């Protein structure tokens, strides 16, 4: 049988979204295929943690009763789930330098403005932005309002990367 | 059995053909054989990306919701269908070099060449090209008009290379 | 059947509370996750000791009868088991220094508290220790009793350290 | 349930007969082992090539219906399957050498004849080409009619090896 | 369940007390708990074998028939039970040296002094002699005649190392 | 349940007698311990040998039927069974040297003794070999004729050896 002797990957808390993001989540795909209770579960979670999470868990134990609240409470205290104004300073930060391609640049914002709260943004409003921001090695040959959706604009912008 | 937790293959988003088709292929066939519910292989997903590719889908997360939706989203970004100019110039930037078998540059040439709209070339005009472009080597003991269908030309090739 | 095959957590007498009181709670844990019961751990407890410790276990046997006043005699012989008066002498001990996280401090703190008896602390009592203790680079701004609930303090802190 | 989650031993086309005679008789031994049944193994097939051989499946996976002939278009696409005139043409191609054990040459020599057709040649035919080929240290105290076994050749020969 | 397939432990032949009898606390301790026959015992026991002592035990295969006659074999070469004017000139042979603390003195001391013929010492007679071995840290607050028992002068001597 | 798909340890074919026999006892309890028929254990066989010894087994793979003389000729092609004459002039072989311990010396007497086919060779001529074969430094001190059984005279030698 066994429940929660050890796993492939454990715990650190290095104050980075993807790590815990990747540890909750192997976390729970390890608890819903071996078939481990919820009683169970957060009897066996002082074996995870090894470096100081560890005297981290030893303060707010009594804090928790059921297993939703005590995984609530590691996205709380090691996510800092920012507020608006400082993604919204972050954004117009960094303008586009040389010799960076369109894509992983139209990639790194597109993740830094995902965390927004949801509905405020359409893609219109989103697809002013990295028009707005591109050197003007981009700008010149491709004008606002002749690329609609969001994939015409990496669509002309390969095209131009082709012949540089 | 499973519900898909861990495996061999791996994504890096390295924008090649090969790479991003065999990372399809791959899951498309274990998702089959396994016997991984539809629903329930999306929740998985994020444990295969571990790179780049990872901003891309913190980014596009709320536009797929159907498994064949998330398929061709990942396959649109990556491998983009280039057009019909670039692989007709493509197909003419690099001829034989000596000492090279026959078999992994038909294999090379047919991977290249299945790009191409289908219903646009008939089984003739494939094989026209192919005799054309290989080493002296093969073109002097094999003239055209000896063969029609595709495989009597590795047929009547890999003779003459164990005779050498 | 299976009780104490082997583990990564072994003890070999290193003469620091750390070290044992973290080797404790970790059988302790142990032992109500796998289930096993209470007078059959007494006969697999030398397959852990492989150290100084397996010739100490050969002296003093015959003194345990239970498995509590085993794990009590193992406490006793090697950590002094700190009182009271020790850890209020020591919690003013030290202050905040310049250029430190809230969070590591906050952690710290707590941890070197949860070792009082229960019941003896409510919520308002413990957070006036910890305000007074602070940097005054936050308790200028951050004064007594516009703070309630313990979370105040970090989400208020969190500002101030972002702020610079 | 599974079939063909993996394994160790996988295929890169490396146009070489040894690797690929190793890969095609441990695929073969582990479908007799683990039980997989004959219909269900072409569906799992494509989880082995991750290689350059996974676009060469995807050109000429169409030409195969029965697990057999995919065996047999895997083995006759990479690998020449040499006759038995090259075999008796290379067969007595070396001699012995100085210094070298006789086992290791009575190995080389059984398994590169070991690939003949089974039942066209027994035990007394095959002892003549090896007694023939032996370096005259060795055929000086051991004549032909002495041995009858195969095993005799052996047991006389670590005498006069042991002898020096 | 299990028949002795692999374990933690091994052995070197070092030609110490502790090392071999901490072997056989292991080995013994192990088959008691998880349930292996007296007879099945006997078949898997040279996988614990490892160095010099597998030379050792090539040598007296013939010798043993039943688990007692072999581990009696096993202690009776390595482990020789010296004399005991050895003993008692080893008891002399090392005072006690400062900063240490009492507890690993008091254990070394009576596992050394455990190897002389039971029945021929009483509580008394130890007692005077670790007194006389201590270091003049304690003897000049801790005098003769106070302690009776051998756990007292324990308890006595913990209280004037938290005193410093 | 799985049947040889690999194991903790391999063969290398190396022509020693130490590496085949801890080889052919793990197989061996590998095999007990997991259930495996005899049927199903000779064609999962060529799943182990990896060096030169797989083309060993692709010669002799036609003379064994039986899983028992398929072990059986392991022992026989690798471990070589040394005749009478041999093993005699081997023991007269090489004297003790100075500055070398008595107990490993009998020890790799004994070991090398072992191999004679027994009955032939009681307690009282190997005695009297071991008291022939040592240094003048301990025939000094220990005669013939009053060591009578074989753990008499590494006790009489341990003594000198002390002293020295």
């Amino acid at each position: 049988k066994g429940s929660f002797s050890n796993c492939t990957v454990r715990f650190s808390g290095q104050r980075d979204h993807d790590a815990v993001d990747e540890f909750i989540n192997a976390v729970e795909t390890y608890k819903e295929v071996e078939g481990i209770s919820d009683k169970d579960a957060l009897k066996g979670l002082p074996l995870l943690f090894k470096s100081i999470a560890v005297v981290w868990w030893k303060g707010v134990r009594r804090d928790a009763k059921t297993w939703s609240d005590a995984l609530q409470l590691l996205r709380d205290h090691f996510s800092p789930t920012k507020p608006s104004y400082q993604i919204y300073m972050e954004i117009f930060e960094t303008k586009q330098s040389y010799d960076e391609v369109i894509d992983s640049f139209i990639c790194k914002q597109r993740a830094l403005l995902a965390k927004l709260p949801e509905g405020r943004h359409d893609e219109e409003t989103e697809l002013d932005f990295i028009y707005g921001l591109m050197q003007p090695k981009y700008r010149e040959s491709i004008p606002r309002h002749e690329v609609k959706t969001f994939r015409e604009l990496l669509d002309r912008g390969r095209t131009v990367e082709r012949t540089r």
